[PDB]
């Protein structure tokens, strides 16, 4: 067929119950993740094609960058709690990988301050148990799909995107194929 198990996607041996409809894992330390988000804009292209009633969820991972990697997972939880994901994604990616001015938890906070999040608001969220649960949720999700690497995307807790089985192309055919495959999976 046009879309084939083992080609554009694989199937989880153990489907995850109650998973987000479209779940992406990433790290701000991850060079491929920088390419995926900031150059290829995969998330954005996926969302443009998604079915009515399907939302995209994005979780950070701890395993790259040691202490700072975990600080970034905690900061991403703060971003989800405050609903400011689309204001901090670009400057966090740029601060970690382009300027490399993000080296400490305080440097992360500066990005939020600069994007207009009040200090008080950020600090209350950072130290909150709502954010601690959001960190645990991200960690649990990684365990549930038995995550090996980033970037990664899973659909309906059942299927895993397989970019290595797509065409590496003009980046644009690649991105269209990735996005098309997510839409196909969402209706599967």
């Amino acid at each position: 067929a046009q879309y084939e198990d083992g080609k554009q996607y694989t199937t989880l041996e153990k489907p995850v119950a109650g998973a987000p409809q479209v779940l992406e894992f990433f790290s701000f330390f991850c060079p491929h993740c920088y390419q995926f988000e900031e150059v290829l804009h995969i998330s954005d292209n996926v969302k443009k094609k998604l079915p009515e009633g399907v939302k995209m969820t994005k979780y950070h991972v701890n395993f790259m960058g040691g202490d700072l990697g975990k600080d970034l997972t905690q900061a991403w939880a703060v971003a989800m709690a405050l609903g400011v994901e689309d204001k901090v994604t670009v400057p966090l990616f740029e601060g970690v990988q382009k300027t490399q001015t993000i080296r400490s938890a305080s440097d992360i906070r500066d990005v939020f301050i600069n994007a207009g999040i009040k200090g008080e608001e950020y600090d209350a969220a950072w130290n909150s148990f709502v954010v601690k649960s959001l960190v645990a949720q991200q960690e649990k999700a990684a365990a549930d799909v038995q995550l090996r690497g980033v970037p990664a995307m899973f659909v309906n807790g059942k299927y895993q995107l397989n970019p290595q089985g797509m065409d590496t192309s003009n980046m644009d055919v690649f991105v269209q194929q990735y996005a098309d495959t997510v839409k196909y999976l969402s209706e599967k």
